[PDB]
């Protein structure tokens, strides 16, 4: 269970598109974590994405791994599409 997404949000992904994150995968038990610059932080991390610092232009790698990994990555998928945070 994983998806490759595309970061074209013009903000990137800071605090404001992790917070938007974060609640997704919230409910979600899976532990799906999203990859930058070679770095895996929990997607239930809004700090820890802080630090890597996205911006437009840029790539992502998320993996679900748990019980209802599949139904955690379709989550924030369909979270992206709605406002245009990536594709």
């Amino acid at each position: 269970a994983q998806k490759t997404f595309k970061v074209t949000a013009d903000s990137g992904i800071h605090a404001r598109p992790a917070t938007v994150l974060v609640q997704t995968a919230s409910k979600y038990d899976a532990d799906v974590n999203l990859e930058y610059n070679g770095k895996t932080v929990n997607l239930k991390s809004i700090m820890g994405v802080v630090s890597l610092g996205i911006a437009k232009g840029a790539e992502i790698t998320i993996s679900a791994s748990g019980a209802d990994e599949n139904d955690a990555l379709n989550a924030l998928e369909e979270t992206m599409k709605s406002e245009g945070l990536g594709e």
